[PDB]
């Protein structure tokens, strides 16, 4: 009769590995991911697992895995994507030095699919991006090869548990490698840099009935239209 | 009795004028804003006015107005201070050709005033900043005087209405006109930008007992340990 109410709210973060703009990056493995989780008004942090959904030397696929417990739920995710790089070596640590720009492909964006125990249905998966205007230069390099510094989503679906330790998988648009992508500032030498995965907000609405409201966040202004689709990705 | 939640979220523009990256930039009249409200799952939207709280040669400090219903409040805000510039024409318009920076001065951060038939008491508005990297340079110009990319804000406070039609303001963070701050992509002649201010969400909790979900914004990537004002923005 008392539905519940759980959010997840994160900025996942990863390592990367910069020398010129010239030249790819190299990525580290995923660490596991900060979240808030927040159920019944008591608050805690929690990691959640992540891990590259996929790599070859052009790009990864970063990929977060979210517990659900058994029940049935209207699950609803906001995915505000941007990687800022930053410096880790003083007095510079926090300060941004560049991005890792996406490509321009909405089929290649946020989605989820199973991880474990559960059936996911009815899904609707938005992706939108944000170009760079054709005179605009980052650390020297343009934005006119399809180069996008945002890639946001927005997702709703209907997942059902089929046992314990169930869990769906979010994946993001892909962290391109290639230097035509890579505007770190340079060095000459190979600099570890801390790149932003993005702001991820999920909910999951017991049976889309428990009545919670909260406070919200507004969808970022001068993004494209959004390509939108129904279907969900697969587990490699 | 019932106690009220509502949700304000937007994220206000202005129109700049901007030539080359070397030059100051002007600040046209604030436009209204649009905003959505959220209540009871119905949502609308609506266009709050906005305008320059102060001008000063090298800066201006904008608000915007909110109303409150009739009753005692308690009030949760979080800013996101971002300010991307882009074109007012065709092509271009959704496209990103750089940004104004901010300064580091916390002491002149989102904060809040009374600006008709309220008393605000418990007032906390804290802030925070991101720099950019010193080597890192967006059209031209480098981040090498102190110029910050972001600047944040997460405020409480208690409003009371003592009289009817009630409003506060709320102000944000210098936008900085001198040419050190301006990375707005150059132009040969004096162009039109439309500037983003920031993400700003409100929520208004009737005497803190409506029962809604508390959560909290992810602290962004990269951002400086909290500075607290107390005292509220006094109107001229």
């Amino acid at each position: 009769k008392k539905y519940r109410f759980i959010v997840y709210t994160g900025v996942p973060v990863t390592r990367i590995m910069a020398q010129s703009t010239d030249d790819a990056i190299s990525l580290y493995d995923m660490p596991s991911q900060r979240f808030r989780y927040i159920e019944d008004e008591n608050m805690n942090w929690t990691n959640l697992d992540s891990r590259w959904y996929s790599q070859n030397s052009l790009k990864a696929i970063p990929m977060i895995i979210v517990p659900v417990p058994q029940g049935e739920w209207t699950v609803e995710i906001s995915m505000e994507g941007y990687q800022p790089t930053s410096s880790t070596t003083d007095p510079n640590k926090d300060k941004q030095d560049g991005l890792i720009a996406y490509n321009d492909d909405l089929s290649e964006g946020w989605n989820v699919g199973i991880y474990n125990n559960v059936e996911i249905t009815n899904n609707k998966a938005d992706n939108t991006l944000k170009y760079g205007h054709p005179d605009m230069e980052l650390n020297g390099c343009h934005f006119n090869q399809g180069q996008c510094l945002e890639r946001d989503g927005d997702l709703t679906c209907h997942i059902k548990t089929t046992g314990d330790n169930a869990s769906f998988f979010v994946v993001g648009p892909a962290v391109q490698k290639q230097s035509k992508y890579n505007y770190a500032v340079s060095y000459g030498a190979w600099t570890d840099r801390m790149m932003e995965i993005g702001m991820i907000a999920i909910a999951l609405d017991e049976q889309g009935s428990s009545g919670s409201v909260k406070t919200e966040r507004p969808k970022r202004v001068g993004h494209s239209m959004a390509v939108s689709t129904w279907e969900t990705i697969k587990l490699p």
